[PDB]
């Protein structure tokens, strides 16, 4: 079947099938010119048994690029410009009609709180202000709602969108935790007038929750209360990420983290999802037990492992970063392969 992706009670209802699922994340998925390049990452992430991908909505520049390169919105204080032409948001269409073709389900933020594909700084750059008071900046706020509407209106029908997502990590560095909490609920409305046949996330990395053992990440330094964002009317599951190796605690620190979080959900009434996570040493020996965990764990609906490497028709391999799991690597069989065949 191809249906709509729903909840079901405490778990996912996935093309008329409920229960635990896995995936991966493909960032870069959603900047490829040749539409071949795309469906031959597709066809490899289906055949191994993933059924949902996380990528890019975003692409915000100040100025525009090299004539050829990709850009999906220009912002500027004497008027900005959104990107629909074969350079633009056409990329980004590529994406969802592959998707379509291989049976898999999308999960897509609109913005980013980091510097990488312009984010919350390009906002700021053309608009004033900084990267805490962006959040209630009306001229930023005015423009960012029309980005939302027209990524949306392309899309609202397809049966291939797991969720709509609000940014990747969004914080805010020393604020109350009331300043996100109303913007959320506030965006999340928003995007529900637009579109009622899909599910709706915030995109943060779990932090501030008192049921932990302490460490930072456990504190309430970063503007987020987790247990009140997964408490808003208007989002329909709960995120978290996990980087032990950039955040000061140990790799089996991680086990704990994921239990927290998913106790949190499903206080709320709803299901989790383990989005982001990654170990910069021996990934096959530190990520493994992480897996299990959450499939293990009540309150947990699926996971996704940072992030999916691949190789094209003409001889170039794709983005790389330290945390890359390459298609058919001993490393594939470690963290794709085996956790796929536990899970059924
Ligand atoms: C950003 O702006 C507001 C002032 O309008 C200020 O309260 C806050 O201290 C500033 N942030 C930083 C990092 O300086
Ligand atoms: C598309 O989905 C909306 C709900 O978001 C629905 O009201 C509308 O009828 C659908 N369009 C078609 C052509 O079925
Ligand atoms: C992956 O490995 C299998 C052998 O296990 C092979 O048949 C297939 O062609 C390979 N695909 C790629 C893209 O390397
Ligand atoms: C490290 O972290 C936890 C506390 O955060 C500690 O209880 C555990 O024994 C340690 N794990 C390893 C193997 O270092």
């Amino acid at each position: 079947a191809s249906s709509f992706v729903t909840i079901s009670g405490t778990q996912f209802n996935i093309d008329g099938k409920v229960g635990y699922f896995a995936g991966t994340n493909c960032y870069w998925c959603s900047f490829l010119t040749n539409h071949a390049d795309v469906d031959s990452t597709f066809s490899h992430i289906s055949s191994s048994g993933l059924k949902v991908v996380r990528v890019w909505g975003f692409n915000d520049v100040n100025t525009q690029p090299s004539p050829g390169q990709i850009w999906f919105q220009k912002l500027s204080a004497t008027g900005s410009t959104i990107n629909t032409g074969a350079d633009g948001l056409q990329t980004l269409d590529y994406v969802v009609q592959s998707a379509e073709q291989h049976n898999l389900k999308l999960i897509i933020p609109f913005v980013n709180n980091w510097s990488d594909y312009g984010g919350i700084n390009a906002y700021v750059n053309a608009f004033g202000g900084n990267a805490t008071t962006w959040y209630t900046n009306t001229a930023a706020q005015t423009q960012y709602r029309k980005y939302v509407q027209a990524v949306v209106s392309r899309y609202a029908n397809s049966t291939a969108i797991f969720a709509w997502e609000l940014g990747n990590e969004p914080r805010c560095n020393g604020c109350s935790t009331d300043v996100i909490v109303q913007w959320a609920t506030s965006v999340s409305q928003y995007v529900k007038s637009l579109d009622s046949n899909h599910l709706v996330t915030l995109g943060d990395e779990g932090l501030g929750l008192s049921t932990g053992d302490g460490a930072y990440p456990y504190t309430y330094g970063e503007g987020t209360d987790f247990a009140k964002n997964v408490q808003i009317k208007s989002l329909d599951f709960g995120t978290f990420h996990l980087y032990p190796d950039s955040w000061g605690t140990n790799y089996t620190w991680g086990n704990g983290w994921i239990q927290t979080h998913a106790a949190a959900c499903l206080a709320a009434g709803k299901p989790c999802v383990f989005e982001e996570y990654g170990a910069q040493q021996n990934p096959c020996t530190n990520e493994a037990p992480w897996q299990t965990t959450s499939l293990t764990t009540r309150g947990m609906g699926g996971d996704m492992f940072w992030q999916w490497g691949d190789t094209f028709a003409n001889g170039a391999q794709s983005n790389s970063d330290p945390y890359t799991v390459w298609y058919n690597s001993s490393n594939w069989q470690c963290l794709v392969k085996n956790h796929v065949d536990a899970i059924n």
